[PDB]
């Protein structure tokens, strides 16, 4: 199931969807896995999140070349932390168009990240304004409210049972909400529930630091964010 490709791991989740996993030593936490997605949409590939580093992200592109062999049309990154945007330069070096929440691009320099080339904006109900996410194919981008960070966004894959919560969602057996340094403790619980409501059909919940889980990950995450209130 898990394909090891250099220092990264790739796992097929659906006929056109794979999870990419990369690792970074956090002095004091061990080697932390971070997950993103790779989606084939016809004759092109779409990426959700970089790896932690440029070198790892270039390796994602190398895996895509070997295992899919179609151009990567775009990447969308789900907030301005290293696990999700650390490899932006590698995407730009490869000529890939990049997208992030406008707020993520605003925060990127102070977070030590390189901004994406394009900014997503969101309607009052949280759905991306479609003019800012052109040619996204099956990717349905939703801002659930501030939680893990103020800029965190989420992505469902139309035609599959998969929704990606990024660092907002933890697995159903998780014991903590992880890094709350940039979190909105007041609104976290509501934002987690809004993600679940935006993607009611999704039975496979993919997230940044755990293997894919059932919808119990959403309910469990929300119950824990209640304790920050
Ligand atoms: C589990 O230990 C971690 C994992 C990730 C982080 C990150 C990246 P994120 O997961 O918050 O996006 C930022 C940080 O300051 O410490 C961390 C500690
Ligand atoms: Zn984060
Ligand atoms: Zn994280």
């Amino acid at each position: 199931g898990d394909q090891r490709f250099g220092d990264l791991v790739f796992r097929q989740l659906a006929p056109n969807v794979w999870q990419h996993t990369s690792y970074l030593d956090m002095p004091g936490f061990g080697a932390v896995a971070s997950n993103g997605l790779i989606v084939r949409d016809g004759g092109r590939v779409l990426v959700v999140d970089t790896a932690w580093t440029d070198d790892q992200t270039a390796q994602i592109l190398n895996w895509i070349k070997q295992e899919i062999n179609l151009p990567v049309a775009l990447a969308v990154v789900t907030h301005a932390h290293q696990d999700k945007m650390g490899g932006m330069d590698a995407l730009h070096a490869a000529g890939i168009a990049t997208y992030a929440n406008a707020l993520s691009n605003q925060l990127a320099p102070q977070e030590g990240m390189v901004a994406a080339q394009h900014s997503l904006t969101f309607a009052a109900n949280g759905w991306v304004e479609p003019a800012t996410a052109p040619n996204f194919g099956p990717l349905k981008v939703f801002y659930p409210g501030p939680g893990h960070t103020s800029d965190n966004i989420t992505v469902g894959i139309d035609g599959t049972d998969i929704a990606f919560g990024g660092c907002l969602i933890k697995d159903s057996k998780a014991k903590s909400l992880g890094n709350l340094g940039d979190a909105d403790t007041e609104h976290y619980a509501a934002s987690a529930r809004a993600f679940g409501a935006a993607f009611p059909k999704a039975s496979m919940i993919v997230m940044s630091h755990s293997a894919p889980d059932s919808r119990a990950a959403i309910t469990h995450t929300a119950r824990m964010a209640d304790k920050l209130r």
